[PDB]
């Protein structure tokens, strides 16, 4: 049948997460909707929903072992090639543990439907969790 | 808030039609199911671009050939290239028989349905983001002719 096509803002996303019974919290310092259930996957210290220039991003963050940083940076092509949708890259700071970011995007500027968002939440959770769990099994990550 | 639509799950024929409606030329390899996109070869570096449909996901990918001397440096900048776009991915495909390739790509998840307008948005945003990545790598002398 027919469905509403909507250009969403963060309130739309929050309501759509409630409609899925997916729990979210906020950071006071940050603009994302954080997803506590993703910390049930080993290696995940945070996961979140951002909205940035009309694109939705679901990302998960893992802390990387300093000794695995170089082998991981050398695995990035194969990790990115392993998923049709998910992408993985490193975020390295001078003040902190290096981070693996594993993320999927959904472009929202031409409108989305609720069902498209639901599918996104499920496909992303699956594809993201797979990469991060694999990295955890390969002894690359710190326990959260 | 732009109204009611009816979504379609496209197959490859749907995508052919949708590319026809945007007057985007495509053609078919003897040896893939990808819809190749000649117009992408007008961006320096790009030796091939195509659309694939696989397991309910559309992929718009461009391929460029990387100079052997730029391979390690490019391997080192992948995180930054992937962090620089909200939607495009980039990775290396290296064979013993050929030159290394840089693969720059964007996906559109199709299995829950799409409107034609979403697909159009995808082609325009993919082209823009892919070309930006490939052009910058060309400018930085990482690619072959």
């Amino acid at each position: 049948g027919m469905v509403s096509l909507v250009v969403p803002d963060l309130d739309v996303l929050r309501r759509w997460l409630d409609q899925q019974s997916i729990t979210w919290f906020e950071c006071d310092s940050c603009q994302a909707l954080h997803l506590p259930h993703m910390q049930n996957f080993d290696g995940v210290f945070d996961a979140k929903i951002d909205l940035m220039d009309g694109v939705i991003l679901f990302s998960a963050l893992a802390e990387v072992k300093p000794t695995a940083l170089i082998p991981l940076a050398g695995d990035l092509s194969q990790i990115n090639a392993s998923s049709l949708t998910v992408k993985a890259f490193l975020d390295i700071q001078d003040d902190n543990l290096p981070k693996l970011i594993v993320c999927q995007s959904l472009s929202a500027a031409a409108g989305l439907t609720y069902g498209q968002f639901v599918h996104f939440m499920k496909e992303s959770e699956e594809q993201i969790s797979m990469i991060v769990m694999e990295a955890f099994a390969n002894h690359l990550l710190m326990i959260a």
